């Protein structure tokens, strides 16, 4: 997934599009991250 979104940034196209898959994956993966010590 992170290769094709890897692909996706490199491909020469003169304009990002929207990648509404990006925009949710990157958001699962950023919501997938005296005893106190």
């Amino acid at each position: 997934l992170i290769l094709l979104f890897s692909r996706t940034a490199l491909t020469e196209k003169c304009k990002l599009e929207e990648d509404f898959l990006y925009m949710a994956y990157a958001d699962i993966m950023a919501k997938s991250c005296v005893k106190s010590f």
